[PDB]
């Protein structure tokens, strides 16, 4: 049966989302009425059951249950279309040259301390991941450097967990999780550990979905930023290792071909205070967009863990 | 604002995301998937809807099922009365449209309660506040032919608006206010029990502060819920309200009907009914069930349901 065009349905959905209510607040019951309107009309016209609705309404508990709605936001693409907005707004803007975004994902951890120049990092053993140390030069999109500005990276130990959400166990606070503002060249650098690349919780509800849709969950291994600077918008991004079988195949459909840099083999890691001699490096280079008439339209407010 | 739903970035990226073009798998799950993660990315896209509204949409239903409460969502949203016009449509396009209203089970039964022949006391609680309720009628089908061995289902709230099972301010007794009668030779069955009383969603959850949002109330009129179900009958899930009540026709889960507001009378003789007090209330609601069509029930709901033992 089709139903949705019905008056008993329209006046149903106005009176849900309380379109003729006392003045309130209009955009959220514009977005309610709009959200709710084509699940109406989906269930219409895949002919939803009630047995099929139950199951997504039980899976929506689970979701939430597990503290996992953003992971699945990830996983469904959704995390990257946010993406594809934002580059489609800045590329009618006439903007290019800076360093492409990426997705932030939902293991940001705020509050971690600030060094000059240098820090390091991994705070916990990991015997299975080698030393790494990452550095870069912070400019501008006229090419001229930033001194001063915030660059804050956090990554995966070998076992493919963070800091604050280590399952096995709990890690350090900010273990693998460092800021540092750059040097009066625009320099920064992190003494760290190489990460491994992980999958989503098995159990969880977001593996679950996948699983249902004939999907994995995991991700290549990758090292996440964000940098600001004064002048300057904010940029989330992150760039993926080098050789990772995984690096076209993210179930975050996060990979960009610019934010792969090379690994260099290096020697002399003792001195830098690494575990071992030999050890690899990554520069990675980083562009910042200027704020347009001060403001940064781009810059994304989400709940965020935090740690002291 | 920009337009890009419908480029080819964005509409690879759907495909992918829902596996479309994946080996062999769950197709339905899929096309299910793809369809609502599309919508959801063109009103995105039509609504300018930013960044931080979508976080806090995701961070909603964090909360929503921390809370345990996306049933009571749906039916505060009028997605569950939704799907009750749904079935009303095809029952009336398939002529199965002759048996007692339905209307919508909410998010509140147990499985597991005591069933007795004919008559059951189901008020295991006292309740100073609720005056007792007589509750019989007889269970026929569509034929008027009375249904003998049928199954009658009841659960309702306390004077506080609160169920056993789903009581926050203290356990109530396994099954207070839960019973179940098999109807006896000449389809009759009878409760006795105290007045429920209507009530709202848990004012601090995750469907009251959406509801709160809107501007709208989360609260119910004082009702019964029935399950009826029959050899050889299709599973009637319905419910009636109290006469009276103010919220009668300003539900916030959209579930009153007229069909289901029956009269209310008052009796005496209570006490060597095994009530409380000389006078009590009867509500007669009779009950009409439809004959299975081809021997299978393509009404009845399967849905995570509450158990417990006696
Ligand atoms: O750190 C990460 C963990 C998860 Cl689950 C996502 Cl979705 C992104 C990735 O960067
Ligand atoms: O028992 C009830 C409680 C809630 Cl939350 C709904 Cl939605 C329906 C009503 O019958
Ligand atoms: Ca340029
Ligand atoms: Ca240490
Ligand atoms: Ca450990
Ligand atoms: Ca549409
Ligand atoms: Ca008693
Ligand atoms: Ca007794
Ligand atoms: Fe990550
Ligand atoms: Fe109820």
């Amino acid at each position: 049966v089709k139903v949705f065009d019905t008056k008993e349905v329209q006046d149903l959905l106005k009176a849900a989302a309380n379109l003729n209510g006392d003045a309130g607040n209009a955009r959220f019951r514009q977005i309610v009425h709009r959200l709710l309107s084509d699940l109406f009309k989906a269930i219409d016209d895949l002919d939803i059951t009630p047995d099929e609705v139950w199951a997504g309404v039980n899976y929506l508990n689970k979701l939430g249950q597990d503290g996992e709605a953003a992971l699945l936001a990830a996983g469904i693409g959704l995390e990257k279309y946010l993406d594809i907005r934002m580059d489609a707004a800045d590329r009618a803007a006439g903007l290019d040259g800076g360093t492409p975004r990426t997705i932030e994902g939902p293991l940001y951890v705020a509050g971690a301390p600030v060094r000059d120049g240098v820090a390091k990092i991994d705070l916990d053993d990991d015997a299975d991941a080698g030393p790494l140390v990452i550095r870069g030069t912070v400019t501008g999109t006229d090419g001229k450097p930033l001194a001063g500005a915030l660059v804050e990276c956090w990554h995966a130990n070998s076992k493919g967990f963070y800091s604050h959400f280590d399952p096995t166990g709990a890690q350090t606070a900010f273990n693998l999780r460092g800021a540092v503002r750059t040097d009066a060249n625009g320099k920064y650098e992190f003494r760290t550990l190489m990460p491994v690349g992980y999958g989503c919780p098995p159990q969880g509800a977001t593996q679950q979905l996948l699983n249902g849709l004939g999907r994995h969950g995991n991700r290549p291994a990758h090292v996440h930023f964000f940098v600001s600077g004064d002048g300057h918008r904010k940029l989330t991004t992150q760039f993926n290792i080098e050789g990772d079988p995984l690096i076209w195949d993210d179930f975050a459909y996060a990979t960009r071909e610019e934010l792969i840099p090379h690994v260099v083999d290096k020697t002399g890691g003792a001195a830098l205070g690494m575990k071992s001699d030999a050890y690899k490096e990554i520069e990675f280079d980083i562009v910042l967009t200027p704020l347009l008439d001060g403001r940064d339209n781009q810059v994304v407010h989400r709940p965020r863990a935090s740690a002291d």
